[PDB]
């Protein structure tokens, strides 16, 4: 009686995370699906292929199903992931002999957003659950963008606080432009998608959800389903950091990661360097061989690295959500990728945002609209200030450490037995039965 579900993820560490987080509750109790994870390759980075592999060693009973689609070739100034997911969403058409020979025959499929013209057209009669990767918020942006015919006005969706120019991917008002293309062609099939599952929680982003479900956006989308807080996912390999943030005082490391796509020169890594100096806060910081300092000596020089290193930690590489977990952690200094939002939002780790891309500046809004935290809008314009004073405030100030907790109790109790998402994520697959 127990349902065989396929997840279809895509490419890149952001998109694939979240997608193995879902494989890996459904393969579980309550769920208790069988689970096939399909696996596009050939992969872009090791990155990605590394942490694909620890996956299935520390998931056996998750069946593998590699879906080779070619390498596009290279092309001067077009962004090797676009290119990418452009290859991936072409082929989305030919999923339809490689899911009917699964066994046993499957009674669903979460999928990534690229394989949604594939799926809806070939595979109708089949659940198609498109599963997005990002807020609520900006997945509603990308719903729309087949109606974007004003490049240099806000975008007023019905029902939902504008969007302004300045946080909308200029990419997105040239109807030609690679990322475009497979956008367009993807959202003008959610209409078919069985339904929107967003890796979010309801009292998280409440008018976003309210204003999708009722009608008021007056698109002809599907329900749209929060089935987060996603349980993350143990990892063997052992954090070296944790015997040193039990030495330190509760709630006084700010944690600082820009992500997997960081854009900052090294300049920009200096300024912060010489401003998080000066606020003499203790720190663990994902800067850029996991044991290599001389990169950071050459970049700090070695007077200012000493000084950085007395108070905390340069790495190239954490367990994130083990960080985020720990009662030393008091703040976390973030780009606003959604998986790190939806990780801290979990623990209630206030965050200060200093988003650097379209989507992000539309996710460090829904972090200061829930209380989560605080967004320094022209961070880039002055980097050492801007650290030096909202460090205190991020550390210090009682209201938004207690708002951020607060939204660290919804989320729990959202994936919760009987939380919102929990429920929503049950009835989705009950309804398989
Ligand atoms: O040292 C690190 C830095 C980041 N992450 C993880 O990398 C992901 C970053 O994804 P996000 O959406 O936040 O940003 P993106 O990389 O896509 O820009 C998160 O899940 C983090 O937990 C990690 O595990 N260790």
């Amino acid at each position: 009686d127990q349902p065989h579900v396929v997840v279809c993820s895509g490419a890149g560490m952001g998109h694939l995370t979240p997608f193995l987080n879902l494989a890996s509750a459904l393969s579980s109790a309550p769920y208790n699906c069988k689970v096939t994870l399909l696996i596009v390759i050939p992969l872009i980075t090791d990155a990605e292929s590394h942490h694909i592999s620890s996956f299935f060693s520390s998931h056996p009973t998750i069946h593998r199903l590699d879906f080779h689609v070619n390498l596009p070739a290279p092309k001067p100034n077009v962004d090797p992931f676009f290119l990418r997911y452009k290859s991936i969403s072409d082929s989305a058409h030919r999923l339809p002999v490689h899911l009917s020979a699964l066994s046993p025959p499957i009674s669903a499929v979460f999928s990534d957003f690229l394989f949604t013209q594939g799926l809806n057209t070939t595979l109708p009669h089949l659940p198609n659950y498109t599963f997005t990767t990002t807020s609520a918020r900006f997945f509603t942006l990308m719903s729309y963008v087949p109606h974007l015919k004003s490049s240099s006005s806000p975008v007023e969706i019905p029902g939902l606080e504008p969007f302004p120019t300045d946080n909308i991917p200029p990419p997105f008002f040239n109807p030609e432009h690679i990322f475009t293309s497979f956008t367009i062609s993807n959202a003008k099939y959610f209409s078919l998608s069985k339904g929107i599952l967003v890796n979010t929680f309801d009292s998280f982003e409440p008018e976003t959800l309210s204003a999708l479900n009722s009608g008021d956006t007056l698109s002809d989308l599907p329900p749209v389903i929060p089935i987060g807080p996603l349980n993350e996912l143990e990892h063997n390999k052992q954090e070296e950091l944790l015997p040193w943030l039990d030495q330190q005082p509760e709630k006084s490391v700010l944690y600082v990661s820009f992500g997997n796509r960081t854009a900052m020169s090294s300049d920009q890594i200096l300024e912060l360097g010489m401003g998080l100096e000066r606020s003499d806060c203790r720190f663990i910081w994902v800067v850029k061989d996991k044991d290599d300092k001389s990169e950071l000596r050459k970049l700090f020089g070695e007077e200012l690295y000493l000084k950085l290193s007395e108070k905390g930690k340069l790495v190239k590489w954490v367990n994130q959500t083990e960080i985020l977990g720990h009662t030393a952690v008091g703040g976390f200094l973030s780009h606003c990728g959604w998986n790190s939002v939806m990780e801290a939002a979990r623990r209630g780790v206030p965050i200060l945002a200093w988003p650097q891309h379209g989507d992000q500046r539309e996710n460090a809004w829904v972090v200061e609209k829930a209380g989560l935290g605080v967004w320094e809008r022209e961070w880039a314009s002055g980097i050492q200030a801007a650290i030096v004073e909202k460090v205190k405030m991020i550390m210090g100030n009682n209201d938004l450490r207690k708002s951020a907790m607060k939204v660290g109790e919804e989320a729990k109790r959202a994936c919760d037995v009987g939380g919102s998402s929990a429920t929503a994520l049950m009835n989705i697959i009950g309804s398989l039965k």
